[PDB]
């Protein structure tokens, strides 16, 4: 990285260092602070470095534009790398064993009274951050966040197109609207009543690519979403987009896995060898959400077995009905890190969510001193429980009982606030510093509402191959077809999604057929394409703003972003989106 | 480049040479032609290869299904490579010294009749080739233009953010629209009365990113236009564009030598170390034009000084008018190539543009066989022209007369006419096989018109930094002060332009007002980042489409883009711009 080059300067502030010593350099950059007539610091995006103002007669002309400089102004200094005198050395900062003795200045630009901490990146306020974006954008933190994006999704766009040999490809984004997923943005055109739409993503073109060869497509698409229902979320964002001719799953699946590790930071940690799968039936189940957090490690697990015997009241019921059971995790050093008090909130999270009985056995620590009707349990089966949970020393075992589905969501939702319980008065287990991911395959194909069922619904996509399964089940039974469908999750974000598109336009006609007709209008272009000899083609679509936002650890996505639009578009820092004069609605409508 | 790969294949059709022979592989492609029932040929994205179909007992199944694959269809082979028998082989293509014997097979996709010639890269019809455009992105000339595209601006992508660290950055697309080129896009927001609009370019925010740090940005951005006259090339392109921070002119004018020099193809030709520059004065004065074509090398040059004497009429009233003269250009071996014809043809096009009087001068070869008034002025300056217009033993000077300006149209034009002439019937001058690049530097910083001059107008941009020289031309008379704008031509066309974005909004300040008020309105967001210590910032923009077409050689930059628009957006594939029923517009106006 040639940096600092084909300008007028040399050697960027932040990177001088002993080795520099004495080296005639001229470096420009930003001036961040001063002491009086002693001091200066020069700040460039890089780092920031320190300058000596000479004082002296044949410096004195010099002297006097270098503290005629106004709070935070652009100013060209010219000078010689010496080594700071003694012990005046400052390991903080990188440039610290060393200063820069003026020879010559100039002042670039001045600035009046700017409303901004420059120095400590800020405070957060989002209303003045954004209105000021230009002058944020200054802060290490914006810089730090905007570089490893760059950065990233380079090293992303080398190991597609350089290393695997897939082609950028752009499609266009004004087009007509295919109102699958969600309503679009609309874009009047100079021939009146006929107008574009953007896209809610190149998924349209993803079939047709296919058709005309390309083996390998790509591209970072901005994708356009229009929502009426969440005024908080992005009115644009950008989507790495990925299809392939002639693959599997597990192939693609093997895809992104070496793109995210080619791709890692290398800053921040490194990232795992192949991701663990789990299907959708087995996150749902031994999680409670399709979006698990997996660095936790509290997992929902069925104990029913132990419970045929024990005809207490309470396991009675719930394994009477033939859906029922009774399941249970584990909380971890939990039995000495929570009070005695705060399980009692554990117990009224009955009350929030779907009011179910939540049993805190303790089956080894403050043993007898808890556990009212547990503590038949525990003197019971207590060496079971502990093989079964798998406990420790000191741990506590949460039992719920009840509905399959019921019970795992419960102990889904509570095992997230057993994590904002433990962390808070105690140790952290989910850190924004590392990472898991996990691969969530054979989602359901098909989804009843919110017509009344059945009417269905796409599950994800229209077109999504079902896994294959004798296939048949669509027609027998649909809904209780599953897809090949799969969503990336990172540290319980959907990172990405996508599935494997379906070719061989005889499937796809009727389960259009079973949806609805005279979408064949919109759609026969693309069945078209499906009959002159589509391969079998997939692929996956990347939330680029989600994982730059989840890798930099940011509050928002709106940190991740050059210029974000917060609450419902309304960029702060411009009028926008505005009104206008109606002479300018004329060549339209 | 690994290409095929994480796919279930191995060993893309057209990779297989000799070096293959015995190796075990299984590869799928397309199905292109066949022979009755001895011969395949497959065909990916690559090359082809060619499928002996096994005629025997045991691969009769194989067979079947081999011979049963309608005209193209996609198909998966497995088998091994052995070499053609004899003298089969094939030099014309690079599999041609092996073929595939098969041991398995099966129908992936089928298909019906296309209408379509995939083997002859179609046939020009530009309704068809776009209406059924999935099927003819599978022809060679679309695969070599966007596999060529998406490969030449990764390197770009690599010179700018791996070599010289520049930084990816998107800047948002729906906006509020700055009128100062033309009008834009409008996009109608859910909340009413207010709406986006689509950006010309991100010129707005190559300000604020300066300002903001990040001492080099670059993008590859949709720039949507919209031209009510001329609506020709299509509604959205990509661009390329570069801010720079602290740069003078010659650092970018040398940063996109790099950029382009790295860049190019490989494939076709090198390019040239650093590119001749010119003044917009002598490439208007030597050319006739600011785009001139350069590797044609037929200039304008000034006779006049020779015909003080020589009281002939024409020349007379010619040098009569402070603003007259009279110039001329010289043709080559035109002297005998065109026929005493196809000049007739060079007299005529006085007639096309602005009439006026061309005289076709032969001094040396078919001397005294021609030139009737001329004849005069041979037999008198013969020699003196000979020395001043550079003639040759074959040589024609075409000499005209009148003002500066229209003479230069004149013989700018009809140089090009001496090109489409000299070319056909002969040697073309001109070969798209090697490429010639120019600098165009000092344009003007105003222009008079459309309203009644003088209300002026910004030359290119509204902030841009004028050419020093005493600066303060801008005050005393402007239009007659010259900017730091610059273009990038290459063959003729306008590959790129930018300028040197002025800093400092005391100078912002004036030029706006003379220009127009209540335009602070818009841009006082903008003069603020002036006030905040915006760093000296200068830049340029790439035209995407233009340079990709003109290096590939196609006949419209339509040949270059995936999925193109013809004549005023509607795309001829899917059925757009489209209307919409009014419940459609409710949630907007």
């Amino acid at each position: 990285p040639e940096f600092s080059s084909f300008v007028v300067r040399t050697n960027t502030c932040g990177e001088l260092r002993s080795s520099h010593l004495g080296q005639e350099v001229t470096l420009c950059g930003w001036i961040q602070y001063r002491r009086q007539n002693t001091f200066l610091v020069l700040r460039d995006f890089d780092g920031l470095v320190q300058v000596i103002i000479p004082q002296d007669e044949s410096a004195a002309s010099v002297k006097k534009i270098l503290c005629e400089a106004p709070v935070e102004s652009v100013v060209q200094v010219s000078g010689t790398v010496i080594s700071r005198p003694a012990g005046q050395e400052n390991p903080k900062m990188p440039t610290g064993e060393i200063e820069i003795k003026v020879k010559t200045a100039e002042l670039l630009n001045a600035c009046k009274k700017l409303p901004f901490e420059i120095k400590n990146f800020v405070k957060k306020t989002e209303a003045l951050r954004l209105q000021y974006r230009y002058l944020d954008l200054r802060s290490f933190q914006m810089q730090y966040n905007l570089r490893l994006r760059s950065q990233m999704v380079m090293k992303m766009r080398e190991y597609l197109c350089n290393l695997h040999g897939f082609v950028d490809i752009e499609t266009p984004t004004l087009f007509k609207r295919t109102p699958g997923g969600a309503k679009e943005f609309l874009v009047p055109s100079r021939e009146p009543g006929k107008f574009y739409s953007l896209p809610q993503s190149p998924q349209q073109f993803k079939q047709l690519l296919m058709v005309g060869g390309l083996d390998r497509y790509f591209q970072v698409a901005r994708c356009y979403r229009d929502e009426g229902s969440r005024p908080d979320r992005q009115p644009e964002f950008t989507q790495i987009d990925i299809e392939m001719s002639f693959v599997d799953q597990t192939g693609i699946q093997s895809l992104i896995e070496g793109l995210l590790q080619y791709s890692w930071p290398n800053d921040k940690d490194p990232v795992v060898v192949p991701f663990p799968t789990m299907t959708f039936a087995e996150v749902l189940a031994t999680y409670g959400t399709d979006k698990p957090d997996t660095r936790f490690g509290m997992k929902i697990i069925d104990i029913s077995d132990v419970f045929r015997n024990t005809e207490i009241g309470f396991l009675q019921d719930a394994l009477s009905k033939p859906h029922g059971t009774v399941k249970a995790i584990c909380i971890p050093e939990g039995a000495k890190y929570l009070k005695r008090k705060d399980i009692e909130s554990i117990r009224n999270f009955a009350a929030d969510h779907f009011n179910q009985e939540i049993l805190p056995v303790f089956l080894n620590a403050n043993r007898n001193w808890n556990s009212p009707v547990a503590n038949f349990i525990m003197e019971s089966q207590r060496l079971e429980l502990i093989r079964l949970m798998e406990t420790q020393e000191e741990d506590v075992v949460l039992l719920t009982a009840g509905e399959h589905n019921k019970a795992c969501s419960l102990l889904g939702k509570l095992r997230l606030e057993c994590a904002d319980l433990l962390e808070t008065r105690g140790v952290v287990l989910r850190d924004p510093t590392l990472f898991s991911f996990l691969w969530v395959v054979d989602f359901p194909l098909f989804l009843p509402k919110e017509e009344n069922p059945r009417e269905l619904e796409s599950a994800h996509h229209p077109f999504t191959a079902p896994h294959p399964s004798d296939i048949h089940l669509l027609y027998t039974e649909p809904k209780k077809a599953r897809s090949q469908h799969y969503d990336l999750v990172l540290n319980g974000n959907e990172i990405g999604g996508g599935s494997i598109r379906i070719h061989n336009a005889e499937l796809q006609r009727y389960i259009l057929a079973t949806l609805l007709k005279e979408d064949v209008k919109m759609l026969s272009h693309l069945l078209q394409a499906l009959d002159y000899g589509a391969p079998p083609h997939g692929g996956i679509a990347l939330g680029l703003d989600r994982l730059i936002c989840l890798v930099t650890g940011s509050p928002s996505i709106r940190d991740v972003i050059a210029f974000p639009k917060s609450f419902r578009g309304h960029d702060l820092m411009s009028n926008t989106p505005d009104s206008v004069p109606p002479e300018e609605l004329k060549p339209y409508h």
